[PDB]
Formats: C-alpha cells, structure tokens, sequence
C-alpha cells in the first residue's frame, strides 16, 4: 500500500491520472519523481521548468555541479540528483526531443531508467515540448517499465484521450 490516491489502474503496474506533477509530488513526498531532463540539465521549461521553480532554483543550483563534474547526459539516459522538497530523490530521465531530431526508438531506452526503482511518480517521457505522440509515450511506457509508476498527466482534455484510446 502506498500514498498514490485517485489514480486509474492501467495495467498491473502502470496507473495514471490528470494531475499537475508539482503539486502531486508536493503532496505525497514520493521516494522518486522523474524530471523531463535535457542532456545539460538546464531545466527551463516543460516539467523540468515547473519542477525546478517549485525547488527556488536549488535543482538548476545542483544540477549545474553535476553537469561540470561529470558532463552531460546520454539521451536515453539519466541520473539521481535530490528530490529538493518534492521527493527524497529526482531521477532525471532524457527521452529524445523530436523537436531536436532525436531518435524516437531511444525512447524505450529512457523508459528502462524507471526499472531501478521499485515505485516513481513521472511524466510521460518526451510528450509536451519534447514533441513525441504521447499516446505512443504511453505505450511505450507500459510496455517498458515493470515496476511501479504513476503518471500525472496535466492536460484533463489530453489525459481523457489517453485513458479512452488506451488498450
Ligand atoms: O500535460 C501534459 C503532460 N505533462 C505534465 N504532466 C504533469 N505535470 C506537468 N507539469 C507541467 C508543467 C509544464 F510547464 C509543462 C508540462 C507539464 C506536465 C504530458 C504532455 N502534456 C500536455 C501539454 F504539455
């Protein structure tokens, strides 16, 4: 039993709901919340400009020593930085960006970061400003991660499409 509250059961492991990210991980406090990172970190925009506000600048803040210690990311990649006041850890997960030219196949290889933790609350990866189909984000999602993920979905008209296409 855990936190996660009025969510929709997808499949045995994947749950969903029309949810601003921020205040549901402010709510519940969860063991993990997924960023919507880029291979720099720079979190401006998106989910990653939403969440990082909400931390007063301190994700951007630890962010810009990760990436001077160790580079930047792989796209398909990711790292565990803190949570800031929204989770005890942030996994920082690059999907491809279509809007970059990124290869879509890369998004199950973002996805497979999720399986190293046992419960997560995430976006879809690469929808929103990332540009991918998010109905195939889902998919992908489902077919992908094998433990246990929640997904808030901001958009209430893009969530309904989600749950009434989903097979
Ligand atoms: O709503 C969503 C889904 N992404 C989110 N899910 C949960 N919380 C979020 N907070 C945000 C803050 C932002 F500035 C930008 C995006 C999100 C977002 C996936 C695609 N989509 C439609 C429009 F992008």
């Amino acid at each position: 039993v855990n936190s996660f509250s009025g969510y929709l059961k997808l499949t045995d492991n994947v749950y969903i709901k029309n949810a601003d990210i921020v205040e549901e991980a402010k709510k519940v406090k969860p063991t993990v919340v997924v960023n919507a990172a880029n291979v720099y970190l720079k979190h401006g925009g998106g989910v990653a400009g939403a969440l990082n506000k909400a931390t007063n600048n301190a994700m951007q803040v630890e962010s810009d020593d990760y990436i001077a210690t160790n580079g930047p990311l792989k796209v398909g990649g990711s790292c565990v930085l803190s949570g800031h006041n929204l989770a005890k850890h942030c996994l920082h997960v690059v999907g491809p960006n279509v809007n970059k030219g990124e290869d879509i196949q890369l998004l199950k290889s973002a996805y497979e970061n999720f399986n190293q933790h046992e419960v997560l609350l995430a976006p879809l990866l690469s929808a929103g400003i990332f540009g991918a189909d998010p109905i195939h984000s889902l998919r992908v999602c489902v077919d992908t991660v094998r433990t246990n993920v929640y997904l808030a979905v901001f958009d209430k008209n893009l969530y309904d499409k989600l749950v009434s296409s989903f097979l």
